[PDB]
């Protein structure tokens, strides 16, 4: 499956090189520029737990997901992961708990020590 592949071919994009956030580019975007911290960022995404019990998509709310990069509004994996993406790119991220909800989880949405998978499309990122 898509997350297996990420375990197998995915680039470790953490600083500590702990495999906490692995990435594969699925569709190549346009341009050299990636989002800077503080940029307003627009994405579509699909997300699930590796336990396979919960799924979630932006598409369902019929609205892009908008957040400010680096401003602590998403999990660290997103701040790290979306910083690496170009306008128009689609990527897969596999994420260990330390870059997600950790040992405490976010009960009951996210259980203790959960691993997460996302497919993310970077639509646009504007400067603050
Ligand atoms: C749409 O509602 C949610 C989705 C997720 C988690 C939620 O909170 C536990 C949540 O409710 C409100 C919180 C939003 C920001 C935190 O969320 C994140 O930082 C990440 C990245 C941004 C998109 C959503 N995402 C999530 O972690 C999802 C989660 C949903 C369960 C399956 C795995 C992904």
């Amino acid at each position: 499956g898509a997350p297996a592949t990420v375990t197998e071919q995915g680039e470790d994009i953490t600083s500590k090189k702990d495999r906490g956030v692995l990435k594969i580019v699925k569709r190549v975007g346009n341009g050299e520029e990636t989002p800077m911290i503080g940029d307003k960022v627009y994405v579509h995404y699909k997300g699930k737990l590796s336990n396979g019990k919960k799924f979630d998509s932006s598409h369902d709310r019929n609205e892009p997901f908008v957040f400010s990069l680096g401003k602590g509004q998403v999990i660290k994996a997103w701040d790290i992961g979306v910083a690496t993406m170009k306008k128009g790119e689609i990527a897969h991220l596999l994420i260990k708990p330390e870059y997600a909800y950790g040992s405490a989880g976010s009960l009951p949405k996210i259980p203790s020590n959960a691993t997460l998978f996302f497919e993310i499309e970077l639509l646009d990122f504007k400067g603050e």
